[PDB]
């Protein structure tokens, strides 16, 4: 028992982390096969970060300008291209440590592990979620650009996020591995509206199933609700509306505890309207929405 | 900015994880050099776990009885010994993936990363702390025994914890890598008093310095206190008494924010007496004690 904000093991992703320097700017790159993926803002100095013309800035650069270092060894760049907001630097060597990998675009509300990196060297791994408004609440500093978010299905690493920007609001913005920004963000030094964020209702419900599994049952009540009534409450408390698909996804956790999904919604409804009353659920004094139903089943079952 | 419950990267420790079978019991082992360290309860069946005579149970076992598997390859055990509550299985091969390592006994209140493992295969990594009462609040299931806690100083891995027992209270007990149990625990299936746990005051203060660094300043007040007055409050709220050594350790975070350590104690004193009032500090509705001052400086500076 016990419930931790567990991240996937980062070894497979550490073997791919390289440093990419371009001019005075240094950041992280991801080396898989004979290619190094990194944010395109590596070609920018501080002045032109206000409104950069990346097509124009990339034209004054040639393969010899992209200094890629895999730890201490220099990688020979034999090709370069811009795909959306990432630069693809083809290197003459394929990463001997390339794991089985996929590039996937996750849905808002999905979770992943992030391996923070500075100068192509890792510092830590933390589990986090893609907010409903496509931002991430990461822990990132200058030079963490190029740090990736990922998932691991047994041996395959599904790379879902490359880190790019820190919004003036302290939250982070990034892209999928094809250079597509999650959310409305652009790679410019301009204040950007992240939009209204909500609470991922299905994940909160999943975390309530993980509490019952792990002994915390105080919030369980003798009530039930409908999806209609629940959503009236969920809108007021700025929670994502619960759909029938969410209920079906919660099927396995509902079968493990024997607590119907609308019965769990009644517990959530009461907690939303009354608060925790100074009590904690899984050592937390707030409703946690960063554990999807798959994470709860995986952690409470033991998927390696 | 941002503050995450960040764990150290687990790659160096993944390369050491092996499966150890002995009879019907399978658990995890740590392969460093030509030795595999694992909990001694691997030699127990379910019946004799009530009160086992480990010296007697180890006598009916020989090197060929310890099935050690490094992924898919079988390791040849050429020697075995019991050191306190761990078994040291000498294997004819030295782990090609052995990192620079140390075996250290951490102080209560110190933090470390845990790589949970089932059948010598890792599943996740989470950051946690050694409670003042020598227990850990981990996320562990059956077969997670042998999962290790560790710290990483640039390239050296300081192994501090081997996981052994789950107390009936849902909290976890384990040993240092010399087989010495942290706390009063024994490796028997008997209910064990974990003792009164307190809040690690220095870590809460450190987390308050990490909040000010990351923008959360609502809890800052126009008051100050003395160590004497603070400790009167700390005892009532079951917090560890703050010593002059704790204050000196908080020196760097106090110099970074310009907020005296007794000025931060006044903020903590007021939060302890008034609660959070429905507000959050670093996305938490409770005072967090699982980040030491070294972790806060490391995360807010970027130590790789
Ligand atoms: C003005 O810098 C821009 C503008 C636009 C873009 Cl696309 C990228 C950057 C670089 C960036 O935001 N880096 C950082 C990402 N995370 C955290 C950071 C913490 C401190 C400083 C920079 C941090
Ligand atoms: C009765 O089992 C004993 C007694 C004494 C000792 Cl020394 C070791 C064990 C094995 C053990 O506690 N394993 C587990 C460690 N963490 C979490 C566990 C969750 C579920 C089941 C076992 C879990």
């Amino acid at each position: 028992s016990g419930f931790r904000k567990m991240a996937f093991p980062s070894g497979k992703v550490e073997g791919c982390m390289v440093q990419v320097t371009c001019g005075t700017t240094t950041l992280n790159g991801l080396w898989l096969d004979d290619v190094v993926y990194c944010p395109r803002h590596v070609i920018c100095t501080s002045e032109d970060m206000l409104n950069p013309n990346y097509e124009d800035l990339l034209i004054r650069k040639s393969n010899h300008n992209f200094l890629v270092q895999a730890g201490n060894v220099q990688l020979r760049v034999i090709g370069h291209s811009m795909q959306n907001c990432v630069l693809k630097l083809k290197v003459d060597t394929a990463n001997p440590k390339t794991p089985k990998y996929k590039f996937v675009r996750i849905q808002p509300g999905q979770t992943f592990s992030v391996l923070a990196c500075y100068n192509g060297s890792p510092s830590g791994v933390y589990q986090c979620a893609m907010r409903p408004n496509f931002t991430i609440k990461g822990s990132f500093l200058n030079g963490s650009c190029g740090s990736v978010g990922f998932n691991i299905d047994y041996d395959c690493v599904s790379f879902c996020y490359m880190h790019h920007m820190e919004l003036p609001t302290g939250v982070h913005a990034g892209t999928d591995l094809e250079g597509n920004f999650y959310g409305p963000f652009v790679d410019r030094q301009t204040a950007q509206a992240a939009g209204t964020d909500t609470t991922i209702t299905v994940n909160v419900l999943a975390w309530l199933y993980a509490a019952v599994i792990n002994g915390d049952r105080w919030f369980l009540n003798r009530f039930t609700t409908t999806l209609n009534d629940f959503n009236l409450v969920a809108m007021k408390y700025n929670y994502e509306p619960l759909t029938q698909d969410h209920v079906d996804i919660l099927g396995p956790l509902s079968a493990q505890t024997g607590i119907a999904v609308l019965d769990m919604c009644a517990s959530l409804k009461e907690l939303l309207q009354n608060g925790m009353n100074g009590r904690t659920i899984l050592g937390s004094a707030l409703l946690e929405d960063e554990f999807t139903p798959f994470d709860v089943v995986r952690q409470c079952s033991g998927v390696t």
